[PDB]
């Protein structure tokens, strides 16, 4: 027998004693997420964490499904994916996972619209097809990629999250049903609303959505629209609107991520191509007001902070 190669990544489990919550950042009924800092067992680093908490949610359920969450996260191995650190299994079960300081790109375009050029929207249009190209290189089909599910470590720098729809394509053949929902129909491929047909290319529909909520500077799709109503909208031809910045040359892009044959939609490979031209000029691409004289950050606030490493250049031997 053999149909799948071996998953020969390292879990590793970490003492409770290794690391400290320091703020909240968030929490749901998932839990609670802390930004944290991990000093490891005898190394001279200090790694900025976010450590995700069950937070007593001893659901045996909800428990599964944070591991397998865990074990897609602890998986992955890319630049522009989000990775585990490790688990720690205290009462409540923590994933220690790397601090994306800025926070969701989604926020991020909220909040920094009249700062945010041309350039930095087409390097994260970037940034998310390699991401997304190294998932489908690695057989995995994200089911949830979205605006909220990407993470900015720095202005320069995103990475996708949010690993709890991901299914492996090679995992039973069961391609054809409402593994972790049937939810987020706003950026799910037409097929994936009407059959629960899930693929690489069902993905890039979201990536479009993604681009759209990117270039509308975080925008609602469809906002308004129930979501009963969006499969006969896309059964219909209708498709979300050209953002006020995108040139036809962008909009084609995310257009050609909404058609109905999953084929006739780009590959993800593509989509990095197609971007990174579209990223050595950036003005002839997108039209913002003012792009000329945008910036944004790079460094960070930090409170001594000699042996601070971040997670990227902490690897494990
Ligand atoms: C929904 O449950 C989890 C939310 C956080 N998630 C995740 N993955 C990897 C790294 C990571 N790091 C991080 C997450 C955050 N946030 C928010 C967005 C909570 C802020 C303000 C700083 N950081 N740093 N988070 C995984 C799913
Ligand atoms: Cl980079
Ligand atoms: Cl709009
Ligand atoms: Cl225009
Ligand atoms: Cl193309």
């Amino acid at each position: 027998s053999m149909g799948e190669a071996p998953n020969q990544a390292l879990l590793r489990i970490l003492k409770e004693t290794e690391f400290k919550k320091i703020k909240v950042l968030g929490s749901g009924a998932f839990g609670t997420v802390y930004k944290g800092l991990w000093i490891p067992e005898g190394e001279k680093v200090k790694i900025p964490v976010a450590i995700k908490e069950l937070r007593e949610a001893t659901s045996p359920k909800a428990n599964k499904e944070i591991l397998d969450e865990a074990y897609v996260m602890a998986s992955v191995d890319n630049p522009h994916v989000c990775r585990l650190l490790g688990i720690c299994l205290t009462s409540t079960v923590q994933l220690i996972m790397q601090l994306m300081p800025f926070g969701s790109l989604l926020d991020y375009v909220r909040e920094h619209k009249d700062n945010i050029g041309s350039q930095y929207l087409l390097n994260w249009c970037v940034q998310i097809a390699k991401g997304m190209n190294y998932l489908e290189d690695r057989r995995l089909v994200h089911r949830d990629l979205a605006a909220r599910n990407v993470l900015v470590k720095t202005p320069q720098h995103v990475k996708i999250t949010d690993f709890g729809r991901a299914k492996l394509l090679g995992a039973a053949a069961a391609e054809y049903h409402a593994e972790g929902g049937k939810v987020p129909i706003k950026w799910m491929a037409l097929e994936s609303i009407l059959h629960r047909i899930y693929t690489h290319q069902s993905d890039v529909w979201s990536y479009g959505v993604t681009v759209w909520e990117l270039m509308t500077f975080g925008s609602k799709p469809y906002d308004g629209i129930p979501a009963s109503e969006i499969s006969s909208i896309l059964e219909k031809g209708e498709r979300l609107p050209q953002p006020p910045i995108c040139t036809i040359d962008v909009y084609m892009i995310m257009v050609k991520c909404w058609m109905i044959d999953a084929d006739s939609r780009p590959k993800f490979r593509e989509l990095i191509i197609e971007f990174s031209k579209m990223a050595r000029d950036p003005q002839r691409y997108l039209v913002i007001q003012g792009d000329e004289r945008m910036h944004l950050p790079s460094p960070t606030d930090s409170e001594d902070m000699d042996d601070v490493v971040d997670a990227d250049e902490y690897l494990i031997p």
